[PDB]
C-alpha cells in the first residue's frame, strides 16, 4: 500500500496539485439528475452522513444507510438517527450489492477498514465516494479498477450543511475524480450531481483533485489552523502571566481573543482585521508579523515539505500502529499546560479590548496565515485551494477554542489534525522563545495609544496588507460567495 | 470675438473635452532637439517665464526675453531677473520678428492685449505658445492662420518646476495643439520639445487639448480648490465660534487644518486622509460627506454647466469690462469676515488634532473633491484631467491659506479663480446653513472617540472610499509619478 | 412641442447618450412579477403588438388590446388576430381607463395621434410604454406628469420575438425609463418586468435610455444599414454593367451578395467576413475600405451631426407635413434605377463567388459599419449601443434586399429609415463617382487570384481588422448571447 | 558529482523551474557599470566568446582571452581572431589569477574539464559566468563556495549578437544566479552588467534560473526543434516518394519547406503560418495537428519526464563515457537515409508552393510546437521560457536544414541536442507510420483547393489557433521586442 502521491513523477504531481477551478453556476444545469433513479448508499450515519443524506433526499435522491450489524443490534446513535428520520437502514450485505453510489462517510482514520470490507460487496461499475482524500492519496488505498472514485467535500460541518440547505442555500464545496478510477468517464457527472444534491452549487463549487485537497488541508491544519492557534495560545498566555497580568484575565483574553479577531477576518480578510486596530497599533502589528514570518518560514517550509514527501503521513501512521503513543503523550502534556488549567476571569472584556490587548495575536494570525498560503503556493498548490484551507477555516477553529480551549479544539478535529498540530506546536513554542523575550509594551496585554503616524508609512503598510495575494483571492472569493448568497435570497 | 467652444457642435466639443492621454517615455526620444538652433522668445519674465526659461536654456535652447520698453526703461523686476541670470533682453520690435517660438507667459487676464500686440511682429510660420488656454477657448482669440498655436502647461508653480529640473527630475505637464492653427502639422513636435526642455517628460506628460485644459481648470478652481476652501473656512470658523470654541483657537484650527489634512491627501489621496481618522470618526466623516454631496450636487452641476456653456466666462468678462465691480465688492466683503479678522492663537495644535477636530473639514474635502471630479467626468472630461485639476492641486491651495488666510489665497490665484471662488462661495455658504445647524458633537472641534465599530460597515466604507474613480486614477497616476522620480534621482 | 434632446444641456445630453449597460441575469430574479395582477393594455395589434402580447400572456400577464372603434367594426386584421388568439379586445374608452400599463405598439410616425388620444383616458399614476423612443426624443411629446414612461425595445422583428420565446429562449432587448416621467420611481421595475415577460432576459437586456436608443438607431439606419446598402447596390450594379458584365448576372450578384457576405458578418463580425476572402483579396478589400472611410467620413459625420442637432428629424417632419413629397419623389426615382428594373440571371452563383466577385461590396460593408460605429462613439454613444444599431442589424436588412431588392427594403423599414436612407444615398452615390471610376480588375465582378502575400503585411492587416473596437465589443457581445442561448438549451 | 536538480525537493525544484520574469528597462539604469574597472577574462574565443567580447569592449569593459598554451603555440583560429581584433591574449596562468569575472564560453560537453582546470587559478571572491546551465544543473559541477556563479544566455547565435549590437540594438537574453554560489549577494549585479554590456537590455532580458534554462532548452531541442524536424523530414520525404513524387523534387520540398513555413512562424507565430494557407487547407492542417498531438503526447511527456528526472542526461553521459557509441551509430544511420542521400532538384519551387504542398509539415510544426510548450508548462516551466526554447528558435534550426539537410543540423547543434534528437526521432518515426499510411490527397505534396468553408467552423478554428497559450504569449513577447527595436534604431 504505497503512498499514491509518491508513485507520481513531478509533472504528474503538479497536474493534480494545481487543480482548482471555481465552477460556473451554469455547469450545474442538470442538477442532481444524473443520480435520479439510482441507489445511493451512505456508509455510517454521523455528522456529514446524516446531513448530506437529508439534503440529498430532499433533492430527490434515493438514500439509504448501511451500518455494521452490531450498530443495528446495539441501536447506536447512527441507527436511531437514520430510522427516526425515516431513512431505509440495513447491513452492508443487504444494501451495498445493489448500490450505484456508495458514499464513505466514516472517520478518515477508519477508511482502510471500511473500504476493504465494502469493495468486495460492490457490483461491477458502481461508484465509491469520499468527502476527504487521505485514504486515496496518503494511504494509497487501491480501488478495484471497474469502480469510479469521486470526492465531494463540503467546507462546513454537517449541521451548517443541512441548515444552509433548508433555507434554500448551501455551503462551498470541492469536487474531484480520481484519475486511476474513472473507467466509464462518468466521474465528473456523478460528483457534480452529488454536489448539487447537497446544495453546494448554490454557494460555489471548486473543481479540484484528491491530491490538492489532501495536501492543502494537511498544511493548513498543521500550521495556521491548529498548530499556530495552540502555539500562540500557550506563548501568549505564558507571556501575559510572566509580565504580571492576572492569570484568570490572561486566560479569558486568550480563550476569546482568537474568536473575536478572526470574526473581522471572516468578514473582510487580514485587511479588516488589521483595520480594527488604531494606526500606531496597526503599524506595530504589521512589523511583528514580518518578524514572525521571517523566524517561522523554515518551520512552515519543513511542514509543507514533509507533507509533500509523504514523510508526514508515514510518520503519523507509524504512531497509529503503535497505539497513538505520541498523540496521547502530547495530548496529555497539552492538558497539563498553565493555559489549559488556568481559572477564567469573571468580569467583562469588551470587543475592542481583544483587538487592542491582542496586537501580537493579530500579528500571529497574519504571519501564520500568509506563511501557510505562500508555502502552499510555492509547492504547486493554487491560490484558491490555499485560501480555502487556511484563512477561510480560521474563524471556525477559533470558535472551538472559545467554547472549551485547546481541549475542545483537539477533540473536535481529526486525529490527523491533532497529531499535525502537536508536531508543529512543540517545535514552534521553543522556536519563538527569544522572540517572546524581546516583546515591547503594547505588543500584548495593553493597548497601543491611538495617535499620529507618518503618512507615507501608513499608506505603505495599508497597501502591503491589502495587496497580499491572499487578500486578493480572498476579496474575490468572498465576493463570489456573497453574490451567490444574495441570489438565493 | 466669439467664444471658441461655442462655435463647435457636440461631436466636436466631445473630441476636445475628452483629450487626455498619459504619454509614453519613448515619445520623447528626441527630447528638446526639435527646437535646437531655433529662436525662442518668452514674453514677460515672471514666475513661469523665468523658471521655464532657466530649464530650457539648461536643455540647450536659445532663450531670450521680450519686455515692454517701459519695463526695460524702469528696470522692472522682470528686466532685473532676466539680466541677473544672463539672458538676452529686448523690446518686442527687437526680438519678436525673428522668433521661431513666442511663448506668452503673462497673466491670463492680459492675454488679449499681449497677443494682439505681438502677432503683427511675428514672422511667417512662427509659433505661439501658451501655458493656459483661456485666451483661445473662452475669449475666442483669433490667431493668424500661418501661426502654429501650442500649449505647454506645467502642473506646479514656477519655483518648483525649476528645482525639480535641477534635481534631474521635473513636473507633470499638459500639452496641446490648437487644431485651427497647425498649418505645418508641426504643433505636436514643437509642444513636445518645449515640454521636454522644461523637464516634463522626466515626470509625466499628458496629451490633452486647449478646451479640456480650460474647462477642467475653471471647474476645479471654482468648486473644490478655492470656492470650497473659502466656503468651508467661513462655515467652519463661524460654527466653532457659535458653539463656544475660543475664537483665536478656532481661527488657527481653520487656518492650518486644510494644509494638514491635505498633506495626507497629497501622499495618498482621500483614502489616506480618511485612514488618519479613528474608525468611528471615519464612519462619521464618510456619512457627512455623502450628505454634503447630496446637498451640493445641484450647485456643482450649475458651475460646470455655466463653464461649459460660456455663461461663466462671459459673465465674468462683463465684470472685467465694468472695472471688476463684483470682484472687488466680493473681495471686500470677504475681508470683513469673522475668520479673516479673527485674532490668531499662537499656541500649539498637534498634527493629529487637526484631523480629529476637523472631521467636517475632512468630509468637505472628500465631498467637494469627488463631486467636482464626478461632475467633470459627466461632462465629457477624462478622469486624468479631472484628477489633475482637483485633488492634485488642493494641497498647494491649502498651503496659501496656512500662510495668510483667505486673503493670501485670493491674491495668489488669478482674477478668474478669485471671481470663480466668490461666485461659488457666496452661494454655497447660505446653502449649507441648515446643514451646519444640525451638526452633532464630534463633527467639528472635538475628537470622536476611537472604539469598536461594526465589521461589515467598516469594510464597506473602506471599500467605498478606495473604489471611487478619483481614488483609482489617483493611485495609478501617483504610481507612474513615483516610479519616474525613482529613475530620475 | 420642442425637440426634447435640444432642451438638454451638454452634460445632460451626454448622461443619456452614454447610457448602456448589459445587465446581469441576476437582475431579473423577480421575472414578470411586478406586473402580475395588473391590467396591461396594448394599443394596436400589429407585428410587435401581437407577438409581445402572446409572450406576455404566456408569462402570466393580463393582456388586452385596445383598438379604434372602426378597427373593430371593420374587422381589421388586428381585431381578427387578437380575437382568434383569444385575447380580450375593446375600445380605448372601455380598456384604457383601468390600465396599469398602456403599451403603444403603433407605427412611430403615428405616435403623436395615438398618445394624444390615449393620455386623457389614462388614470392617475398609470404607465405608458414605447418600443422606440422617437416620439419622446425627437417629437418631444409631453407626457402628463403623473404618468410613468418606459421603453422595452426588442432587437428583432415580432415573429422572431414570438418564435424564440416559444422555444424557451428570447431576443436581445433594450430598456429605458424617461427621467421626466418616473414620479413613483417604479420605471425600472415596470420595464424589467415587461422585458422579462417578453423573454428578453433570457437573451440579454441592455439598460439604456430613450435618447441613446433613438440617436443610435437613426445613425445606423441612415448610414450603414439602409443608406450604404442602397448607395452600394446602385454604384456596384452600375459599375458592373458599365464594365461589360451581363446585366442580369450583375443584378443577381448584387441582390444576393450583401446577404451572403453579411451571413459571415453575423457569425463572426468583420473578422470572419474578411477571412472568407483569399489573402491577396483580403489585402485589397482592406485597402479599399480604408480609402472609402477617408472619402465618406465627412458625410457620416454630417449625418451624425444633423441627427444630434435635431436638424435631421426637423427636416424630415417638415416633409411629413408636406405630404411626404420628398420621400415619394426619392422612392419613385429609386424604383426607376437600372438595378431596380434589371432582369435577374437564372443560373447558379456559388456562395464563394459572392465573396470573390464582391471584394468592393465587402470593403463597403467594413468601411460603412466602422465609420458608423466610430462616428457614434465620437458623439457620446457607448460601444454596445453603436454595435447593436449597426453591425448587429446588418444581416436582417441584407435579407430584405435578397428577398425583393431595394423596393423590399424601403417598404419593410419605417418612413423614418427610408427618408434617412434617401438623404444619405443621394449624397453618397455622387460622392463615390471618382472612386468608382478608378477601380482595378478584381475589385468587383472578378476574383482576385489567391496566392502569396508578404508575411508582415498579412499579419498587420489581420491585426488591424480584429483589433477594431467594433470587432472587440462584437466578439464579446456575441459571446454573451451565445452563452445565454446555450443555457436556454 | 550528483545531478543538482535531483538534490532538491519539489518545492525547491518548482521555485527554480518557474523563474522567468521579463525585466523592466529601468532595472538596467546602471548599464554595464558594475563591471567597469574590473578584469573580465573569457575562456575560449569561439562564436559566442568573440562576439560577446566585441560587444563588452565596445560597452567599455576590460576584456581579455584566456587560451590553452597549445592553442597559442599552434596559432589556432581562436588565437588568430582575438589578436586580429586587438584583444590581449594569454594562458590561464597569466590571466585567470587576477580575473574578477571568468566567462566560460567553451562547448558544453567540455565544461567539466574547463571548470576543473580554471577554478584553482581563480582568486578569492571571483565570479564564474556560463551561457548555458548544463554543467551546473545536470552534471552537478561543484563550484568553490567563495565563487559567485552567474549565467548570461543570449537567445541568438554570436554573429547576430554582434551585428544587432552594432545597430544600437541587441538580442533577447536570459540571466540567472546560482543560489548555491552567491556569497556576496552580487550575482544579479554581475549578471545584469554582463548582459547590458552585450546589449541584451536593448532588446529584452528575462530573469530566470540555471534550472529553468536547462530543462526547457533540453525539451525544446529534442522534441520540436530537432527531433520533430528530423522525424518530420524523413517521414515526409518517404511519403512523397512512396506516393509518386519525383525524388529530387521531394527532397527540395522538404529541404527548403521548413525554412519557408517557419519564416511566417517567425513573423507572426502559428497564427500567421496557418493564415498563409487557403481556408480549406487551414481547416485540414488544424485537424491533422490535433490528430498528431493526440498520437505524440505520450512521447513528448516521456521526454520531459526523463529530462526532469535526470534519466535523460545520465543516459546521455553514459554514452559520452562509452565513446559516443549510440550517437555515432544514430548519426551514421541518419546519413544512409533516403532523404539525406537523395538528389536535389535544381528547378523552381515558388514560395506559396511550400505552404500549399506542405500541409502536413505545417501541421507537424503546430502540433510539435504546442505539445512541447504544453508539456513544459505542465512541468512547472513558465510560458515565457517555454516560448523561447521552442517557437522562438525554430526558424533558425529550419535554416540549417535549408543549407545542408539533416547533416548540417546535426553538426551545427551540440552533441546534447543531436543525441536528444536521435533519441526522439527514432521513436517518433515508427510511432507515426500508421498515421502516414492514412493520409488523404492534399495532406502532403499537392495543394488543397481554396474554396468555401462553413462560417462557424472557420471562426472556431481561427479562434482555437490564436487563443492557444503559446500564441498569446508569443504575440506579447514579439510586441515588447518590436517596440524595443523601434526605440533602438
Ligand atoms: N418592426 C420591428 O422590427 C420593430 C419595431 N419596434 C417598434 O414597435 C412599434 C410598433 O411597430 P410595428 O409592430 O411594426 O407596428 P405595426 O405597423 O405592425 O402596427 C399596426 C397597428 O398599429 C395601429 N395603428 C396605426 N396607426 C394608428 C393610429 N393612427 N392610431 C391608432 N392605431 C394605429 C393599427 O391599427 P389598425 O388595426 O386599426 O389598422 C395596427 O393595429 C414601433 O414603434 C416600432 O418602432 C421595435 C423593435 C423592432
Ligand atoms: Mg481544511
Ligand atoms: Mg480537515
Ligand atoms: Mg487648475
Ligand atoms: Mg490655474
Ligand atoms: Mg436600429
Ligand atoms: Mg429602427
Ligand atoms: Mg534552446
Ligand atoms: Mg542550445
Amino acid at each position: 500500500m504505497a503512498n499514491y502521491f509518491n508513485t507520481l513523477n513531478l509533472r504528474q504531481q503538479l497536474a493534480q496539485l494545481g487543480k482548482c477551478r471555481f465552477m460556473g453556476r451554469d455547469e450545474f444545469a442538470d442538477g442532481a439528475s444524473y443520480l435520479q433513479g439510482k441507489k445511493v448508499v451512505i456508509v455510517g450515519c454521523g455528522a456529514q452522513g446524516l446531513n448530506q443524506g437529508l439534503n440529498m433526499r430532499d433533492s430527490g435522491l434515493d438514500i439509504s444507510y448501511a451500518l455494521r450489524k452490531e450498530a443495528i443490534a446495539e441501536k447506536r446513535a447512527s441507527w436511531r438517527k437514520a430510522t427516526e428520520n425515516g431513512f431505509k437502514v440495513g447491513t452492508y450485505e443487504e444494501l451495498i450489492p445493489q448500490a450505484d453510489l456508495v458514499i464513505n462517510l466514516t472517520p478518515d482514520k477508519q477508511h482502510s477498514d471500511v473500504v476493504r470490507t465494502v469493495q468486495p460487496l460492490m457490483k461491477d461499475g458502481a461508484a465509491l465516494g469520499y468527502s476527504h482524500g487521505f485514504n486515496i492519496v496518503e494511504v494509497g488505498e487501491q480501488i478495484r479498477k471497474d469502480i469510479t472514485v469521486v470526492m465531494v467535500a463540503p467546507k462546513c460541518p454537517g449541521t451548517e450543511v443541512r441548515e444552509e440547505y433548508k433555507r434554500g442555500f448551501g455551503v462551498p464545496t470541492l469536487i474531484a475524480v480520481h484519475p486511476e478510477n474513472d473507467p466509464k468517464g462518468e466521474g465528473m457527472a456523478i460528483a457534480k450531481a452529488w454536489a448539487a444534491a447537497t446544495g453546494g452549487h448554490r454557494a460555489g463549487v471548486l473543481e479540484s483533485s484528491f491530491v490538492a485537497e489532501v495536501k492543502s488541508d494537511l498544511m493548513g491544519e498543521q500550521t495556521i489552523l491548529c498548530g499556530m492557534l495552540q502555539a500562540g495560545s500557550l506563548l501568549c498566555f505564558d507571556k501575559l502571566v510572566e509580565e504580571g497580568t492576572d492569570p484568570a484575565y490572561a486566560e479569558k483574553l486568550i480563550q476569546f481573543g482568537w474568536e473575536t479577531i478572526t470574526e473581522a477576518l471572516k468578514q473582510g480578510g487580514i485587511t479588516l482585521m488589521m483595520d480594527r486596530l488604531s494606526n500606531p497599533a496597526k503599524l506595530r502589528a504589521y512589523a511583528l508579523s514580518e518578524q514572525l514570518k521571517e523566524i517561522m518560514a523554515p518551520l512552515f517550509q519543513k511542514h509543507m515539505d514533509d507533507i509533500i514527501s509523504g514523510e508526514f503521513s508515514s510518520g503519523m501512521m507509524a504512531d497509529w500502529a503503535n497505539d497513538d503513543k505520541k498523540l496521547l503523550t502530547w495530548r496529555e502534556e497539552t492538558g497539563k499546560t498553565a493555559f489549559e488549567t488556568a481559572p477564567q476571569y469573571e468580569g467583562k472584556i469588551g470587543e475592542q479590548e481583544y483587538f487592542d490587548k491582542g496586537v501580537l495575536m493579530i500579528a500571529m494570525v497574519k504571519a501564520g496565515v500568509e506563511l501557510a498560503f505562500e508555502t502552499m503556493v510555492d509547492s504547486g498548490i493554487i491560490e484558491e485551494s490555499a485560501y480555502y484551507e487556511s484563512l477561510h477555516e480560521l474563524p471556525l477553529i477559533a470558535n472551538t477554542i472559545a467554547r472549551k480551549r485547546l481541549y475542545e479544539m483537539n477533540v473536535v478535529i481529526s486525529d490527523t489534525a491533532e497529531y499535525g498540530n502537536y508536531l508543529f506546536s512543540y517545535a514552534c513554542v521553543p522556536l519563538l522563545k527569544p522572540f517572546m523575550a524581546e516583546l515591547q509594551p503594547g505588543d500584548l496585554g495593553k493597548a497601543i495609544p491611538e495617535g499620529a503616524v507618518d503618512n507615507g508609512q501608513l499608506r505603505d503598510v495599508n497597501e502591503a496588507i491589502r495587496s497580499h495575494a491572499i487578500e486578493q483571492v480572498g476579496k474575490k472569493l468572498r465576493g463570489y460567495m456573497t453574490d451567490m448568497k444574495r441570489i438565493a435570497v
